[PDB]
């Protein structure tokens, strides 16, 4: 067959990752904290476990240029985790990271740890057509992101239709990150394209917030990985094995359970 336990135990590896609630935080605390101790969430819990499984010792550091990966339109060059990974300045990529066609080109992905898709926010109409067949309230999505790329390189009438929509009011309908985005929902009368995972952790968090609809289309979050890693299929051999047992359900029962609606 083939065994992983400690299959990796004698290196030590760089984990690049990206601040975003409740993948990522620092930790809330009053004596100064110190490495791998500063940060919690879900992707850190991921990592403590697969560190366990396949025994490596790792350092966490935020990506430097605090982006997640797009390619530059101009010179068709990568900025984010993404790029970090391609200059080997870093070994895994721990985050919301999709796994989307674009980014696999240029780097290797392991299986998602998470399944997704695009949908609605909006204040508590009910379809993505419901929306692109109309011209009252707004809608967008996060700039350059793998949403906004989804509609961007569609085929489907009903989302190149939404893609011409916000193309055309670029400036003012696309927003730059998911906060902007709830507020601006909260704000105004917009409809924002966010990703259904994340839908559901304010959805529990914030009462006036509500999904309408279901998944546009189905992502996933991968361990990043840059081109040809050995390591990957590792972790996505340890990943399944965590998903079996129920921890990853465990996990994000963990961080997106809480209050309520
Ligand atoms: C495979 O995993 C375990 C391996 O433990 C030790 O460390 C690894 C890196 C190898 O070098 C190996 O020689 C060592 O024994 C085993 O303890 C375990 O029985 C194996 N699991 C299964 C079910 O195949
Ligand atoms: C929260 C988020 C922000 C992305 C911001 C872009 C502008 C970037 O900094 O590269 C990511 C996380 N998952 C999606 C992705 O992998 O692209 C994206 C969220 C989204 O597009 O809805």
């Amino acid at each position: 067959p083939a065994n992983i336990t400690d299959s990796l135990s004698n290196r030590s590896l760089i984990v690049t990752t990206i601040l975003e609630e409740p993948y990522v935080l620092f930790k809330k605390s009053d004596k100064p904290l110190y490495g791998n101790d500063r940060f919690e969430g879900y992707c850190i819990d991921l990592l403590r476990e697969l560190s366990t499984i396949l025994g490596f010792t790792y350092e966490i550091r935020l990506v430097e240029d605090g982006k997640y990966g797009a390619q530059d339109d101009v010179n068709g060059q990568w900025n984010g985790m993404v790029r970090e990974l391609i200059d080997h300045k870093a070994d895994l990529a721990v985050a919301p990271l999709a796994i989307t066609y674009v980014r696999e080109k240029v780097i290797d992905f392991s299986k998602p740890f998470m399944t997704l898709g695009i949908s609605i926010l909006y204040r508590k109409i009910d379809s993505a057509d419901d929306l692109a067949k109309q011209t009252k309230i707004e809608y967008g999505a996060v700039e350059d992101g793998a949403t906004m790329t989804f509609f961007k390189k569609s085929k489907i009438s009903t989302y190149d239709k939404m893609w011409a929509f916000m193309s055309s009011r670029r400036q003012s309908v696309l927003v730059k990150s998911n906060e902007e985005g709830i507020q601006r929902v909260l704000t105004s009368d917009y409809a924002f394209l966010m990703e259904s995972t994340t839908i559901e952790f304010v959805t529990q968090r914030n009462c006036n917030l509500t999904q309408i609809g279901g998944l546009i289309d189905s992502k996933g979050y991968g361990v990043g990985t840059p081109m040809g890693s050995p390591y990957r299929d590792k972790i996505t051999i340890a990943i399944l094995q965590l998903q079996e047992e129920g921890k990853l359900h465990m996990m994000k029962e963990k961080w997106w359970r809480g209050n309520g609606c």
